[PDB]
């Protein structure tokens, strides 16, 4: 398991990410990094859990990633609480997401790519724009 | 809120195979789960490799799915239960001894049942559960 699970995102996407995972600054757009069982899974348990404005899962090589935003704020360590109780096995790694355009883009390119998300055509730049 | 949404126990056409003493110290190597479709498609793959099951299949079961099981030495049902709480902790589960294994199985294969997957294609006859 210290030989098995990644300790972290792929590092093309560790940017993009916040890595104070025990801060009190809360955030509104959150990334959990696990496997692709427990990944279809939480997809859609974070969804009816954080009533999420947006969630969508992708392929990470052997595994999954979830990209979420939510109508409102929430701490980081509460997010993981959540998201490492619903099933006690396997890796799980969620931070917060500081680069919410530049992080849900790369998820849709190689070697990411989208396997589902809950608004048809997903995501753009001008939606993380002003209105 | 669980007691109103919740199956309280398997389907009453299959409660007849089951032993219902789930605190027993009585030991046993064929067990059935009855919980939600997703946790039992996780549990297909993770009672498998937990247990080096003999032989897995899954069923729906109307809206929900059945998981049975064979296992190369014998469980108290509390045992082969905890393992299955704990794993995924959200919504039903109930795990039973079963005591009709046949019965058990061929039931799950026949209508309001069917058989989603199993371990061993294509799965179990009577002979299967007989002597040799």
């Amino acid at each position: 398991s210290k030989v098995e699970d990644p300790k972290d995102f792929p590092s093309e996407l560790l940017s993009f990410l916040s890595h104070a995972v025990f801060s009190n600054r809360t955030l509104a757009c959150f990334a959990i990094y696990t496997t692709k069982e427990k990944a279809a899974l939480l997809y859609k348990k974070i969804m009816e859990k954080y009533s999420v404005t947006f969630i969508s899962r992708h392929n990470s090589y052997n595994h999954n990633i979830l990209f979420f935003l939510t109508p409102h704020r929430h701490r980081v360590s509460a997010i993981n609480n959540y998201a490492q109780k619903l099933c006690t096995f396997s890796f799980l790694i969620c931070k917060g997401v500081n680069k919410e355009y530049l992080m849900y883009s790369a998820l849709t390119r190689d070697p990411f790519s989208v396997i589902e998300e809950s608004l048809p055509g997903g995501l753009k730049e001008h939606d993380f724009n002003p209105e």
